[PDB]
C-alpha cells in the first residue's frame, strides 16, 4: 500500500548540498592529525583512575582532535539549507548543544568493527577505549558509546542518510535556550521529509525496513551520551592544570 512519492527538485538539491558540505569538512585521510599535540599512552593496564587523572596522557591530543572537529562541524552547519536564516543567537545555541553529538555521529566513518577502534591511520592515530580512559573518562560513557557506534554501523546508512542525520541532529527545536523554536522546527521538518522520502524511494529492502524510526532512536541515544559526557567533563575539569590540556573552543562548548 505505502506510496513512494519521488524526491522533489528541492529535496535533490538539499541532498547534493549536504553531501558537498560533508566532503568539504570531513577529510577521510585524516591528514591534519599530525598537527595536533602528540598522542601519549602511559602504561595503565590496570585502568587506575588515580594514574589516568595524574597524567591525562591522551587529553592534549584528543582535545585537539575534538576542537578541530568542532570547527569542521561549525562549517558543515553553516551550509545546511536554512541554517543561516536563523538569528546568530539561535545558531550558536544549536552549535554548542549539538557539537558532541555530531562528533559522535561523524566519527562513525572512522570507526571499524574489525577491531572496535576509530582507525585514522597508523598506530599513533588508532583510538581505542583505553585511550578514552587515558583522557579521564569512565565506562559509564565508554560502554554506551561503543554500543552506539556498532548500532549505527549495522544500519548500513547511505552517505545521503548519514549527512541528513547530522543535519537533523544540529537543527533541533527542543534545545535549551532557543528563541525561535518554530523556525528551527520548519527547517528540521524540511530535512526530515527529505530523509523519509529518500529512504522510501532510494533505499532497497530489507535494510530499509523501519529505518527512519531506527535513525530517530539513534538521535535519542545521542542525547543520553551528551548528558553523560557533560557530567564526566565537569569532573575532569576539577583536575588542576586541566585547562592547559584543553583548548579555548573546547572550554567554551563544554564548560
Ligand atoms: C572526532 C572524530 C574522530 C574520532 C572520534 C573519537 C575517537 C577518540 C575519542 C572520542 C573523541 C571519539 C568520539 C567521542 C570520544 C570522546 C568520548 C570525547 C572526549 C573528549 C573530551 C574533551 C576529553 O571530553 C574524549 O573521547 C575521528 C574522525 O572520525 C573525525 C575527525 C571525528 O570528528
Amino acid at each position: 500500500d505505502s506510496l513512494r512519492p519521488k524526491l522533489s527538485e528541492e529535496q535533490q538539491r538539499i541532498i547534493a548540498i549536504l553531501l558537498d558540505a560533508h566532503h568539504k569538512t570531513y577529510d577521510p585521510t585524516y591528514s591534519d592529525f599530525c598537527q595536533f599535540r602528540p598522542p601519549v599512552r602511559v602504561n595503565d593496564g590496570g585502568g587506575s583512575v588515580t594514574l589516568e587523572l595524574s597524567q591525562l596522557s591522551m587529553l592534549p591530543h584528543l582535545a585537539d582532535l575534538v576542537s578541530y572537529s568542532i570547527q569542521k562541524v561549525i562549517g558543515f552547519a553553516k551550509m545546511i539549507p536554512g541554517f543561516r536564516d536563523l538569528t546568530s543567537e539561535d545558531q550558536i545555541v544549536l552549535l554548542k548543544s549539538s557539537a558532541i553529538e555530531v562528533i559522535m555521529l561523524r566519527s562513525n566513518e572512522s570507526f571499524t568493527m574489525d577491531d572496535m577502534s576509530w582507525t585514522c591511520g597508523n598506530q599513533d592515530y588508532k583510538y581505542r577505549v583505553s585511550d578514552v580512559t587515558k583522557a579521564g573518562h569512565s565506562l559509564e560513557l565508554i560502554e554506551p558509546l561503543i554500543k552506539f557506534q556498532v548500532g549505527l554501523k549495522k544500519l548500513n546508512l547511505h552517505e545521503e542518510e548519514h549527512v541528513l542525520l547530522m543535519a537533523i541532529c544540529i537543527v533541533s527545536p527542543d534545545r535549551p535556550g532557543v528563541q525561535d523554536a518554530a523556525l528551527i522546527e520548519a527547517i528540521q521538518d524540511r530535512l526530515s521529509n527529505t530523509l523519509q522520502t529518500y529512504i522510501r524511494c532510494r533505499h532497497p529492502p530489507p535494510g530499509s525496513h523501519l529505518l527512519y524510526a531506527k535513525m530517530i532512536q539513534k538521535l535519542a541515544d545521542l542525547r543520553s551520551l551528551n548528558e553523560e559526557h557533560s557530567k564526566q567533563y565537569r569532573c575532569l575539569s576539577f583536575q588542576p592544570e586541566c585547562s592547559m590540556k584543553l583548548t579555548p573552543l573546547v572550554l567554551e562548548v563544554f564548560g
